[PDB]
């Protein structure tokens, strides 16, 4: 509807790591809820179960804590101890290779979950179509 359809081939039967080119960082949900990304693979927050809720969207949750990947009302992320609708997210395949989330909460804006080249956490309203910010790799455990 506000995006474009083209999914990516994978599937949630095993956990994944959500790598991102952009600076080579992985995917994290640290303990006290904050979410940021490491380039430590042997992390125990970056192992990552993504469920289907309707085609297209997905929750992202850390496998270690329990806690879901969800987008606050100025564009942050952080770790949600449940699944509310603000933990839903538009996966959609990118650059014919790569996925990007969008949050559905807040998709007519464009907010993607991003990181920048130092590993933190890009805000929603300054992430945008074309940035390598936005672009993940899911990978195996």
């Amino acid at each position: 509807h506000h995006h474009h359809f083209n999914l990516p081939p994978g599937n949630y039967k095993k956990p994944k790591l959500l790598y991102c080119s952009n600076g080579g960082h992985f995917l994290r949900i640290l303990p006290d809820g904050t979410v940021d990304g490491t380039r430590d693979r042997s992390d125990q927050h970056i192992q990552l179960q993504l469920s289907a809720e309707s085609v297209g969207e997905v929750y992202i949750k850390s496998t270690e804590t329990g806690q879901y990947l969800a987008m606050d009302t100025d564009g942050l992320l952080y770790g949600s101890q449940t699944p509310n609708a603000n933990c839903l997210f538009l996966e959609r395949l990118e650059e014919n290779h790569y996925n990007t989330y969008i949050s559905k909460a807040h998709a007519e804006k464009n907010w993607f979950v991003g990181l920048k080249k130092n590993g933190s956490c890009k805000r929603g309203p300054r992430t945008h179509y074309g940035q390598k910010a936005i672009l993940f790799l899911p990978l195996p455990v």
